[PDB]
């Protein structure tokens, strides 16, 4: 009865599925994506934060983000789904190239990556476990598009294996530079035989970059990978570095401000959606955190403004 | 209640596959799903409906799509069914503008009636075999049969004309397992000639060509095969051939021995009496019909969900025990 989902995805005949519309019983391609999350293995308070994280996701809306359309719940079990994409994953084209990309295609890749995720951290949308592996292929359309938010000792930055109290958006911009690398050796950044060796190379922050890599694009590798999380750049920075200037609108919420009865039906509506207790929600917002009811005030302020521009 | 219809008629988006990703890319491990709508009809199609898709549960055939599970909820219903790689047998034979080479014919049409011969046995008609309901598994070499017709449409009128046999043309009773054989006809005169032998401008006057079953087969097709295209297309049903006799064409034969295995021991193992009852009584009590209703379908030698529900639990019971052997 409310095990449907579950006897269809978990049944006996058979956790990321497609679903696609048959024609004469042959693909089309009205597709969509379903993914399977196991409560079970989490706790209570773990479960909650995790249903909280992902509504959030739905309010998201990118061309370079992999929509979230629907997210149902079940005592046992959470699906999600998806859009749904046609060439792979970015970390298996990389496997492709043992010495790197050509740079000229690495910076079309890059690009979609950094403005993803630059629209991300100016609505307080945080990605947390950036990789490779987290980057998906729409190739019919052009698209490199980023998937499986968070909530594997390459792509963590230094003072997440520390267990130190982190900044949430350097956490990315580290994860930045180790796609950068990537994309341009074919190799990640820290790779020796013992994890443990490895982990010394990651907090010591050294790695060498081979001489083909332009002057340009070795210093934005630089400016990313700092063993310091304060050193590292913001998304200005990136964004307009010269090695990205030439390839070929942004958030609202950067440029412009909430009236104070808009500002004030937001947090209500807030509160009314069970997101949060109304204390804890101006203790964030004033806190200036990153987590889902920043992401969920800043998603919804832009969609009001974005109303009140097209009236315009 | 309504988490299948937001995942297959949500706005994102009835025949769907439900493939394994890995990697974010397909892999062979899929099955599918086909939905069927429950509105826009009665109580007692929706009931019975239920229990042929409910019967439909058992077959067992290499060449029968394996429908594994059935879920009813109040307005649609979804059958997961098995999931072909290859698409079905009217683009392959459209392919074919001057039909397939005769003996590539002759190994499809094999798996046919193989898959209708189970059937009827276990009294299990199709009622609307056509080759777009033969499916190609063809990582497994096989052709199968799907979209049973079941209680929801009991393929359009306009669609279906060239298909449809006499007598269901005109309207009146008839043998089901009759009607199979004549589609078998069809069938295997678009396997060798790329064209479905009646076929007009007006739909209107294929109606006729059907009636008095006046077709020209081209002259490359064999004496053997044109005899058994003849066999079943009759306009008379009781004219047409059983399965015996198309089983053991020559076309088909060629001397070499039968496999006992994939066929049903309902024909040749009989049935003791306590069986019998111990059948009619679990049907009963699965409130599958009334009693009378199951001796009177069994007596009369009906084909529909009763009879085949009763060869069906028949059928296990002899393979069981036939197991202890």
């Amino acid at each position: 009865h409310s095990q449907d989902l579950e006897v269809l995805f978990q049944g006996p005949h058979m956790g990321h599925f497609a679903v696609v519309k048959l024609a004469r019983h042959v693909f089309t391609g009205e597709k969509v994506a379903v993914k399977v999350i196991d409560k079970t293995k989490l706790d209570t308070l773990a479960t909650g934060h995790l249903f909280q994280e992902v509504r959030c996701m739905k309010l998201v809306q990118h061309p370079n983000i992999v929509r979230l359309y629907e997210v149902i719940d079940t005592q046992t079990k959470l699906y999600l789904i998806l859009e749904l994409g046609d060439g792979g994953d970015m970390f298996d084209y990389i496997m492709k190239h043992e010495e790197g990309l050509n740079e000229d295609l690495a910076k079309k890749y890059f690009a979609q990556i950094v403005h993803a995720i630059s629209y991300c951290h100016k609505l307080h949308v945080v990605h947390r476990d950036l990789k490779p592996e987290n980057v998906v292929f729409f190739e019919k359309q052009g698209l490199v598009k980023l998937t499986d938010f968070g909530f594997s000792l390459a792509y963590s930055a230094p003072e997440i294996l520390l267990g130190d109290e982190y900044d949430a958006p350097a956490v990315d911009i580290w994860s930045l530079g180790v796609i950068l690398f990537m994309l341009v050796c074919g190799q990640p950044p820290f790779q020796e035989a013992n994890d443990s060796e490895t982990l010394t190379m990651i907090m010591d922050c050294k790695y060498t970059v081979p001489s083909h890599v332009s002057k340009e694009c070795k210093d934005l590798i630089t400016r990313m990978l700092q063993r310091d999380p304060k050193r590292r750049a913001s998304l200005e920075e990136i964004e307009n570095h010269p090695w990205l200037q030439g390839v070929d609108n942004i958030p609202l919420v950067s440029y412009k401000n909430l009236s104070e009865e808009e500002h004030n039906s937001i947090i209500q509506r807030m509160v009314l959606g069970d997101i949060a207790d109304r204390d804890a929600i101006v203790e964030a917002l004033e806190t200036n955190r990153y987590n889902h009811i920043t992401a969920t005030y800043f998603l919804l302020a832009e969609r009001i403004l974005r109303e009140k521009q097209e009236k315009e």
